């Protein structure tokens, strides 16, 4: 199958910048805790989104990055974008 990234990728490159460069370690249920619940910033969301982005070739567009209110959104969108990639 196409290597999607899983929820531990997600994790990292989210802790990492939910706060003071790893800051929000996250480790428990994220997908069902929305950005606004773990006191997240669209800015770090969008840093968080550009790293995966960047690293594993996937495109989610600043209106798109700025609208995933949960992480399974994110996921959800790198996962239609890296499965239907080669």
């Amino acid at each position: 199958m196409a290597t999607l990234l899983t929820t531990d990728d997600l994790r990292r490159a989210l802790v990492e910048s939910a706060g003071e460069t790893d800051g929000t370690d996250l480790s428990g249920d994220f997908l069902d805790l929305r950005f606004e619940d773990i006191g997240y910033d669209s800015l770090a969301l969008m840093e968080t989104a550009a790293r995966l982005e960047s690293r594993y070739g996937v495109s989610i567009p600043d209106d798109v990055a700025g609208r995933v209110d949960t992480p399974r959104e994110l996921l959800d969108l790198i996962n239609g974008a890296l499965a239907e990639a080669a």
